[PDB]
């Protein structure tokens, strides 16, 4: 008997079409018009699919983030077996990080999405999907974290980062590297993931309808940016990511505003513009609030400083978050 | 011997801790350059080597007034008879110095940036090594003509292609897209490409009549967007530009990109740049129309440099288009 | 509209399979090369297109007789008036083929290779994208005079820089130490490097009236080495040069090393080559005097190719080590 | 306060060479380990330093009998109280070392290897600030039952995943397929991962009784292969298994492999491994039928030293297979 597998549709390149067959860069497509591609998918689970949204990654939001955390608590309580979530590229690290934080179940939950439309020549969805499906079947897929498979990788969501626009195999994780590889269906894992996830993280959005607001400011060069900071505080920005030079680096001009508003109660993160390593922050300036995003870049530490402001407000106690999860 | 001028502008390769084991925690630019180099008396071997402070700081706080200087000092230097010039700085925005040098500077004699990732004082400091190959670079007679370069952990690295990507490790410097101009091997040069992307004499910006840049900015996309409240605050603050930092192949959420196009209605440019480390970014046919300018492979930091020099030449973002392209 | 031939040789691109999913166990050179032209259209589109089979084999199995005829077809076809060419390849030792066209080529025409990961018949087959880019490389006005290349994953890497990097992946390609030519993305070349190693018309090896080259094979080293029985073996059966893949930057354990000693002083021609995919190799003073060729950073497959053509001019070790720091 | 025993094998770590510029010409394996120990003094706070020197030679010269004596040794001082290891190592044969004693050490106390591309003498010197994160690591509370380690250049590696790919650079090892399991900095240690490969006590060989291992060789193929020859003067002069660097993924060429399929029916062991640093190995079941075992992912050397352990078990191909997909 099969194992019961849903996939949540979220829209993205491996669901759309463009005219050309030799243009890969952007309409939409149907899921079931998806699994026909790969008709032995159905070889691999009992398969049942919903539409959670249906857009650009590039244009995602906390609510669909909050409706599929909760779908996915819902359908694992049903018996589902396991969820693939078809996710566009750019923002699927984003996405991958936060239901890793906030979804309580050991069961398999994969990310996976194309970088060529399904009408390109040499389309890379169909067999990612594939792979995908085959992935969240495999016996040892339970307990190992959310995951994104893609280009026969598989890739932790703590770890997972977008490190091509345009290459087929556009994803790595640039600190960890990856759980695993998937040849034709097969599954071999590498590697456990040590930081703690699902389960075993604290965060319980089941009841939350919105999200503290947490934006990104970046840093460089005769930086300008404490004008953005300002204007993000008046606007009721709970707290900033800032993507700094280096290490962790925040150009003066920029660091002497976030110090002004650190005494106002915002949370400041310090995270970085560079793709591998870890930020420092020094012992003085953790003193006064600013909170170290380890190795985690901009937008994922923008995930982990929101959910732990839906708990605390002790800057303490959030840095306490990052060292962990 | 040939006559060779060494710049400092402070760094990490000029920084102190009192412990020998911390590499994170130190106060850049706390060493002179007439120091470092006494540290290496065989640099003094390849070379007539002079020196110079032009500045003392983090790179973290780099800016415009240092870049102007330094591309002033440079042209001096090169017309009363250096034969080649190094410059120690800090690693945190090397890349940014390194391109605004490789587009202003009208000479073929060889410029190189070099830093380190541990300060001077540590057990196995970077900096010392570092130096010497620099000075071996700059002297090497292939060394003209080649754009201006980036010489750290025994890699020559082009001006245009030059990203920091490890933010601890010594080996922290690559070309994401364009691939290391040569190899440094005990003092040898070895050169495997030549960088494409015209440079030096070949790029049409001059600084030398300037004590300002025109003001471009940077902001990122990530989802739930809030950047749009940062763009109209910038632009109302006399911001000439926005480089964005898109998801993907330069994507921008809708909530910033729809001010973004209020913007360019009043006379902003915005240039397409990714957050993504390597790559193009691609633009539609019909948001190039409303004025986006799409940054190609240049990173957002570089991106600016790029935008930047091009306002001083030019305000039409179909020409500014054409500078992205070339350069 | 250019004037291009596609020259069949077989490999995984014509491959075929029974299962769609199935990426494994398939049969290389199955389909004939007209096949995969009739499946990319838009092909047609970009050029007056001709072509032949050459051969369809594995490229596991690759010999001197398939190199020679290829370079002597392609000679004549250029002649023709044939304005470049695409050279559908297996990935195994693709390396290794576009090296030697690479230095036997006397044309500044474009010459393409390129292959596929996954069987023809595979969902999300990689082959016609592939297929498709090498047709708009070759077809470009700027892939002029800029060596025997390769064409795959949307990436153009220079015959002298690259090598298959994983076994499985279809991006399989990369060039450890120069690094890639271009890329490209929807039928746009777009041109980073100029790769500055003498190639083509610029080198001096002549197969025109070979019909056969020079014996050349390949040792491993490694712990508690054991080679040196090998090495005497090859050397009593006809072997003129052996390359060496040494641990690190070319050492050779004392085990072979004696052996090759020996027989350095009885004519065979010993190169040193690595097993270490990125750097270059370091031959001491007196090893060299022995008559060790350094191979630089030529992997040993590659550096095979430049042993043995070497080996046609000369046999002074001398002057093949100067043909190793040129070629 | 814990026990560690640093054991000296030699490498660069412990070179000379009189240019304090020069990094090759070397002589690997000329400073005493004591006196590496006395130059980094707060090595001595981390931890209660005991140190043996087991060897002193170049890490290309690395035998089986060191191995053997490594092991019992460690064994040994583990069973009498030592409560971590660290052994200084030549950067060359490193993987090879590492990985026999992920297999042949039956406790969980951790085990790192450690070494410099720079000679002792040279500045910027590395290998100070890597034997002080190895002790820093092996002194940690999470680096229990990590498996054999290598640290080096600020990251930790597994051994069943470290592989040296660079030879020049100071950054000289990665995990190809498995990546990094951690990262110090400045004896802060962070750990992403756990390996999920048996290792140590879950390891079933046990060399405490041995005198010698079983003759196990490597050959390589390419185009026009001729290690056939090669291949027969192996196993006559007494070659027990070889493994073979196939092209792709674990291609050999019909020259050789015809060959060794008539050495297969004459009690050959072959192993089928892979030229190509990064993927996994592929062996059809019809030859898997006649005897070839796939190495998986491990490459020709590491390949070898579970080869010859599984030989000191059972000649049966279809027991070492399970091995390879398990070890």
């Amino acid at each position: 008997a099969k194992s019961r597998i849903a996939i949540l549709g979220t829209g993205g390149t491996i669901a759309g079409f463009i005219d050309s067959t030799i243009a890969t860069t952007g309409g939409a497509i149907d899921i079931d018009v998806l699994i026909k591609a790969v008709p032995q998918i159905r070889d691999l689970a009992d398969i049942s699919w919903e539409q959670i949204a249906n857009i650009d990654s590039s244009n995602m939001c906390d609510e669909i983030w909050l409706r599929l955390a909760k779908k996915i608590a819902k359908l694992f309580a049903e018996g589902i077996d396991g969820v693939v979530i078809t996710h566009g590229t750019d923002t699927m690290e984003e996405t991958a990080y936060f239901l890793n934080l906030t979804i309580k179940s050991d069961k398999p939950v994969v990310l996976v999405g194309a970088m060529r439309p399904s009408t390109a020549i040499s389309a890379d969805g169909p067999k990612n999907l594939y792979n995908a499906v085959a992935l969240v079947v495999n016996k040892e897929a339970k307990n190992k974290g959310v995951m994104v498979a893609i280009n026969d990788k598989i890739l932790s969501a703590r770890g997972v980062v977008k490190t091509h626009s345009l290459n087929v195999d556009a994803f790595s994780s640039p600190d960890f590297g990856d759980l695993g590889y998937i040849v034709d269906g097969k599954v071999f894992f590498y590697n456990n993931v040590i930081k703690a996830h699902t389960k075993n993280a604290p965060f319980d959005v089941s009841k939350l309808t919105s999200l503290p607001k947490v934006d990104i400011l970046y840093s460089y060069s005769n930086d300008g940016s404490g004008v953005a900071a300002k204007a993000l505080f008046e606007h009721g920005t709970k707290g900033i990511v800032v993507a700094g030079s280096g290490a962790g680096s925040i150009h003066k001009n920029q660091k002497d505003v976030l110090k002004e508003l650190l005494k106002k109660g915002l949370k400041v993160v310090v995270s970085s513009r560079v793709v591998a390593g870890c930020v420092a922050v020094s012992d003085s300036d953790e003193k006064l609030g600013f909170i170290s995003a380890e190795d985690l870049n901009p937008q994922k530490a923008r995930v982990l400083l929101m959910l732990a402001l839906t708990k605390t407000s002790d800057p303490k106690k959030i840095q306490e978050y990052f060292l962990k999860y």
